[PDB]
């Protein structure tokens, strides 16, 4: 009666509920690996341009 | 830079998430305390329907 359209309700709340919670982990995966791709950029480049003074400071002496 | 700008927003999404979530949690446990409050009210309808049906065959005979 009023029993079974709570009963349906309640089902179609938990659905809702766990389609939100889908869409939000979806946003949270997609800046996490642009901030992965991020820090990966950087260590890249701070790694490189040590790396270029290290021949510069090499070439100077020969 | 654009990284801690990131990781803020990674921060603020996931709390976006856990609010939203715990909403949803209320109003399904609000739900089904109601649901559960409707279906007492059932059996303890029934329960008592029977009962004096049981008392009314009892007082025919007497």
């Amino acid at each position: 009666i009023s029993i079974d359209a709570l009963m349906a309700k309640i089902k179609s709340t938990m659905m809702t509920r766990e389609q939100i919670q889908k869409e939000y982990d979806a946003l949270v995966k997609s800046s996490e690996d642009l901030l992965s791709a991020l820090q990966k950029k950087k260590q890249q480049e701070e790694e490189a341009e040590r790396l270029r003074r290290i021949q510069e400071e090499m070439e100077k002496e020969r």
